[PDB]
């Protein structure tokens, strides 16, 4: 089996798995939509009661499986729980990252296409004070790129440029993955993460210099970092905060598990896992939090900044920020640096969510790395046509896989490891080889608090939120539901084939 | 490998593969849409220049593959042509029958549901002369069963009854297939084919007694059997005639090939193949041709009968015929006998188009028959939800797979066997073990006339017909296109896995 070559390499690869579009695009919107500082308390609490303990659990399950030649959850769950149902529940750790990759790589491709156009100055020209006259050209630019519907049909028509850039983006992901863990992912992380850090710091500095008649970047920071204890009682804020913690730490996607499956059996995961998690959190709250929101607030004031965030997932990052930058000297190049940052952040994460399918095909069906990578890319490339052409298909996938799925899977993996496999065995396994030990209090957090917290969350979710989504959506949501259900049945079939191959092989040995 | 147990068994199974909904539903519409007797000359000529020679070619390829343990075209094409492209072209002999099964089993399920309701008398009551007042209730009955759209959305809503009957129909197909070739398919054919023949003869007799002020059944027969040489120049009629010959003989679906793969290496296929073909043709032109058209013509006259046929694929068989029968004593029970006939005709054919996927999984991935059958049923059952809920998805599948695909595949398989593998080797292989020999003239028909006839047909098709279909259809056709393209990529992946398994096994031996 492959292994990470260096400690630093492992840490930066895991940090790049985590630090992605979630930090720079998703966090500012979630924080802004949910009251700024009012979001931050539930967020910090979720980091402590869910993010940290689940991070250690995933690293441990991955390292444990990897020791036996298995890096993905159909096999790993079965190692932990010798029951046919383990293998079926395990399919979610292939299905979730595959479905997420299907829309995530497309959005990543937009950042590359925007980086290219901004570099070469093929960008809109706003009319030199009316905000709408400045924003409209950037709205039109995004809408033309991805091809937002102008009529009643729920159909998208991406530009030829966007489509070619998607192909290029898939090629770049493949170019890294095909080189494998140490020579591909790890080597890339050592270049990409320092680059990303420097680009991000530069942009934070530039933004901190923004001052207009409507405010300063300081006003943005104050909005994000001033607590509002009256919102601690709002379930929606808690649900938002927990969903963001899963998404941002890559938990419940089978991706931390698969990366950790390349950690040597004896090598520490306590300090390493904690470090990757903290690095992500710094990039999220310090870097991601200090760019878009303070820029928007400086230019528009808090109330308008908030309304922009609520407006769409992509408004702040693909329309508003470049529009604001366009009002400054060098602003087109600053937009380039922003999209380049987003691109490296996305790329280091998308390789992490394609690696589970790759590991499964290699570990369980015994494909060569080359074939595993190319068939993985083929399935993602083909499937992404749904997200490219069907309006809101992206939203539907992000909901089932990237929102509900990961929380369900996090609870599942915790129950399997800490309850079924055995709490003391799990605890022992997490701590084995640790440079530090997990604080004792965390045993009770993992065994009782985390699953209870998650279980309640899912119930309140399913009761007061999802009913309005199974009944109040356009009929075309069933196109995406049908297809991703088919993907699950497909992956289940592959796990069935893997077991038949194993059986036929055991009979020959 | 399994083998057919008896000569008669083999013949009736192959006759039941052929004799299906194509004979009783499709033929009358095609003949009626294309001038009755004006259709019949091109049809008879296509039977001689395409149907017969391709039937022998498929039996021979199947028997040839079966001798080496292979019943499906990815492997068989590769045996005939040791080239990677053979295996890829061979995927069409899994994809075509799977896609066709996906809509064909659903339509078969309607015949079972109608048989049930007609048996129990849960049928419409027409108002005792106005044709519309008699037809409308039967139109409404079909539209409620399958759930035709009442608004603008291209969405179907089948009744709960129709949905349960689809499940039952899948179960019945599975119940036969899971017993295998000799104890399942062959044993069923020995019961079903005589039943079908007797039901069909009874219905022809009953219809021949129809006389109304608008005409007699005799008028229907005269319309169908009176040549119109002025239509011999119409390409559309030729295209219609050839498409019907493929569909009705099950050619180009990989299904005759797979059945023939269970014929012993030494056993005759010349007389056997010819007999199955002739039996189908009698059931088509004598039985299928003498029921619906003469009934409709007797009641409505030729011009109206023709207009009914042009009205929809299903109007004549599911609306008009039962409406006409309802005007006669015992007419509800006669409708039962009609739908029961259609059900046995469909069932004996649907098992034939599921068997290729089953044979592939058994032969190439080494699944047990039980697992091959159940996974096949699962994929068909799941996929059929597209045809059940998306208006016109059925039409799109029937076009790409059941219309264009089979003609393309017929030409492909002929080129592979007779040109690449070798005309003299092919000829030798067809005739080996024959109780009779193929007439010498047919060597030149197979080598030159058949491929030339097909090639011209496809060109004239692609030039003067398909352009109007890639540009003049509703956007939702891309939902079905996307999904069936995904099915091809899926089957290609399975052929890739089969080759890797074979490779790993050869290295162990
Ligand atoms: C591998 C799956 C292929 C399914 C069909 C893909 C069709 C892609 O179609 C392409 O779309 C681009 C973006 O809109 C257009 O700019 C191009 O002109 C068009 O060829
Ligand atoms: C990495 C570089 C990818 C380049 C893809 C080129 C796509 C060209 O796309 C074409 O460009 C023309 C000129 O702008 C436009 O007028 C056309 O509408 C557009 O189709
Ligand atoms: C399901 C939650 O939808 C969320 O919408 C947000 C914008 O409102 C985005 O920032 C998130 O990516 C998306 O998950
Ligand atoms: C379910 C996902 C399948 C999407 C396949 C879409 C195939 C491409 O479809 C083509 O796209 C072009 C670019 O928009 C259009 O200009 C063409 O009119 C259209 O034929
Ligand atoms: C919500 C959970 C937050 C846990 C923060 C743990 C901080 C560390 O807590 C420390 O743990 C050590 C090891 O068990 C003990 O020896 C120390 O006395 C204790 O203070
Ligand atoms: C491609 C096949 C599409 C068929 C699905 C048709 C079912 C439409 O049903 C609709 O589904 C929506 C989404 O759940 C709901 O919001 C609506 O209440 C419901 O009427
Ligand atoms: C295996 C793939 C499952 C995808 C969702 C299938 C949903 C079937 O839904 C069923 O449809 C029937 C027919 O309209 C309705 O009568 C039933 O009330 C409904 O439960
Ligand atoms: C093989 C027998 C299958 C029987 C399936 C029963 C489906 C019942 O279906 C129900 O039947 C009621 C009474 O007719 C109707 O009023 C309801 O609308 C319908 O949903
Ligand atoms: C593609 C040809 O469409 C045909 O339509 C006919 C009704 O017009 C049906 O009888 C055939 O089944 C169908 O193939
Ligand atoms: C692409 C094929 C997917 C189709 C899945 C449809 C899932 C079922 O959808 C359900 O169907 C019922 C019966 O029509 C409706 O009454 C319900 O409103 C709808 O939710
Ligand atoms: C369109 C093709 C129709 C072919 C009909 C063939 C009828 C049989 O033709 C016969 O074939 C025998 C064997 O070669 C010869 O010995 C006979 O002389 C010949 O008449
Ligand atoms: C589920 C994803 C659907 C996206 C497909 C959108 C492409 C629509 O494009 C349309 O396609 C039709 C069918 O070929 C053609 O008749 C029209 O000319 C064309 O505009
Ligand atoms: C940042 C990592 C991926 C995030 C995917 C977010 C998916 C949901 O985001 C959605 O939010 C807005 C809601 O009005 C819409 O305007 C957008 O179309 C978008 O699909
Ligand atoms: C008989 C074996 C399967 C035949 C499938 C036929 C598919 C095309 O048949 C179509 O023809 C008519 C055209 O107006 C439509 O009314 C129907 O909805 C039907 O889909
Ligand atoms: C799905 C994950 C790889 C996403 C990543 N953690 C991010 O924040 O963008
Ligand atoms: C697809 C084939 C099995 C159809 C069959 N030959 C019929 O006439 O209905
Ligand atoms: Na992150
Ligand atoms: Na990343
Ligand atoms: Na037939
Ligand atoms: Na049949």
């Amino acid at each position: 089996r492959e292994h990470w070559a260096t400690r630093l390499g492992l840490i930066l690869a895991m940090a790049g798995n985590a630090v992605g579009l979630g930090n720079f695009l998703r966090f500012p919107v979630q924080a802004a939509e949910n009251g700024g500082g009012a979001f931050m308390i539930p967020y910090i609490i979720a980091f402590l009661l869910v993010g940290i303990p689940l991070m250690w659990i995933e690293w441990a399950m991955g390292r444990y499986g990897g020791a036996q030649g298995h890096g993905t959850t159909p096999a790993i769950f079965y190692l932990l729980w010798r029951n046919r149902f383990a293998k079926i529940l395990g399919v979610f750790g292939l299905w979730i990252p595959l479905v997420v990759a299907i829309y995530y790589v497309y959005i990543e491709s937009w950042t590359l296409g925007f980086a290219i156009k901004f570099l070469v100055g093929l960008v809109p020209e706003p009319p030199p004070t009316d905000p709408d006259s400045i924003l409209r050209p950037f709205k039109e630019f995004l809408y033309s790129y991805i091809g937002v519907p102008k009529g009643d049909e729920p159909i998208l028509k991406p530009s030829l440029f966007a489509y070619i850039v998607f192909l290029i983006t898939m090629f770049i992901n493949v170019s890294i993955l095909i080189r494998g863990i140490s020579k591909g992912i790890e080597r890339f992380a050592k270049i990409a993460m320092p680059t990303l850090f420097i680009l991000a710091v530069f942009l934070v500095i530039r933004v901190f210099l923004l001052e207009t008649p409507n405010g300063t970047a300081a006003d943005g920071l104050n909005f994000l970092w001033t607590p509002d204890f009256e919102k601690l009682k709002d379930p929606g804020v808690w649900i938002a905060a927990v969903g963001q913690i899963f998404f941002t730490l890559s938990l419940g996607f089978g991706a931390i598990i698969t990366y950790a499956s390349y950690v040597r059996k004896d090598q520490d995961i306590v300090l390493s896992g904690l470090t990757a998690a903290t690095l992500n959190e710094k990039a999220e709250v310090i870097l991601g939090g200090s760019i878009s929101i303070p820029a928007a607030v400086a230019f528009f004031g808090v109330a308008n900044a908030v309304a922009i965030a609520k407006a769409g997932a992509f408004n702040l990052g693909f329309i508003t920020l470049p529009a604001i930058f366009s009002q400054t000297a060098g602003g087109t190049f600053l937009g380039f640096l922003w999209f380049f940052l987003l691109f490296f952040a996305g790329l280091t994460s998308s390789i992490a969510i394609m690696q589970p399918m790759i590991a499964f095909l290699e570990d369980e069906l015994k494909l060569s790395r080359k074939h595993a990578v190319l068939w993985t890319a083929a399935i993602v490339f083909f499937s992404a046509h749904l997200v490219m052409f069907l309006n809101k298909s992206l939203d539907e996938m992000d909901f089932w896989a990237g929102t509900i799925g990961v929380v369900f899977f996090g609870l599942t993996e915790l129950i399997i490891f800490f309850w079924i496999f055995g709490a003391d065995k799990a605890w022992e396994e997490i701590n084995r080889g640790g440079i530090i030990k997990v604080p004792r209090i965390y045993y009770y957090v993992m065994r009782y608090i985390t699953p209870a917290f998650l279980a309640v969350l899912l119930v309140v979710w399913a009761r007061e939120y999802i009913p309005k989504i199974m009944e109040e959506t356009h009929w075309t949501v069933w196109i995406t539901r049908f297809y991703i259900i088919g993907l699950f049945l497909f992956l289940t079939f592959l796990v069935f084939l893997a077991e038949r191959r194993r059986n036929h092989e055991s009979a020959g040995t």
